[PDB]
């Protein structure tokens, strides 16, 4: 490991939504939320050996925290992903997220071309007990910004971006289980796929520590492995960590 590149910086955004909920309206509630989660979130990474041996220290920093305060004032057909309404559904209490995702991108481009990552915080509730969405890791995107022109935006956008809610059927969700959705998150920004029941050693039984972070269903951090990363998750992060750090990862502040 390069201990002057063994840092992921992130844009830390919280929308309107996690201002009014999260924060209770007030800035200094916002930030220590999200200083918080980040710091135990790093914990995880930081302490993972992703060889199993001594290729470890690699974590996550934030760089800025962005407070969007207010909803943003939009145009007839216009859209931003701190707008007041849900889209594409006004009638719901959230967007669909894999839209939500793409416009959080088009919106934050410039910002994010600057970062390893930029990762979202918003208190919506998404259908179906959704809790979050990121690029990386899908059966492209993830750490380091990677451009992908938008045929709809007219634009360049980054792929290194995701997105955690922490509101989920009616309530806001534990913080134990919000330091889960963001591990999950940013381990597709770091490459990994989800776990699959095909490999036990990566998706073990309950009486075995029960599931890695990875798995698709989301895990309440009770069991000994839901704070973790599985052997699947490991391989293919060590191979992002390898090709990755050298283009945008920085030293531990
Ligand atoms: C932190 C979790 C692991 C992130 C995943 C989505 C995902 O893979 N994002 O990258 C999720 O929201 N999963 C939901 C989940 O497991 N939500 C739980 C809290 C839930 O609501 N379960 C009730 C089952 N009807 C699904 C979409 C599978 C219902
Ligand atoms: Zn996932």
């Amino acid at each position: 490991p390069d201990p002057m590149k063994n840092t992921c910086k992130l844009l830390v955004v919280a929308d309107h939504r996690f201002y009014r909920y999260m924060g209770r309206g007030e800035e200094s509630t916002t930030t220590n939320y999200l200083i918080e989660l980040i710091d135990r979130v790093d914990d995880i990474y930081r302490n993972t050996a992703w060889d199993n041996a001594g290729f470890k220290g690699y974590g996550i920093q934030i760089e800025q925290i962005r407070i969007l305060k207010s909803p943003q004032e939009v145009k007839p057909g216009e859209k931003h992903y701190n707008m007041a309404k849900s889209y594409p559904n006004e009638e719901k209490d959230a967007w669909d997220v894999k839209m939500l995702l793409e416009q959080f991108s088009f919106d934050i481009a410039e910002e994010a071309s600057k970062v390893c990552l930029a990762h979202l915080f918003t208190y919506q509730d998404f259908d179906m007990g959704t809790l979050g969405l990121a690029y990386g890791g899908s059966p492209h995107g993830g750490v380091c910004p990677k451009a992908y022109y938008s045929p709809v935006g007219k634009k360049n956008i980054y792929l290194n971006s995701g997105l955690t809610s922490t509101k989920n059927y009616g309530k806001t969700i534990l913080t134990k289980e919000a330091d889960l959705v963001t591990t999950h998150e940013l381990g597709h920004n770091f490459g990994a796929e989800h776990d699959p029941d095909g490999l036990a050693e990566c998706a073990p039984n309950e009486d075995q520590g029960g599931k890695y972070v990875m798995y698709p269903i989301a895990v309440s951090g009770d069991h000994e492995n839901n704070k973790m990363f599985s052997q699947c998750s490991k391989q293919s992060i060590y191979k992002t960590i390898e090709s990755k750090a050298q283009e945008c990862f920085q030293e531990r502040s």
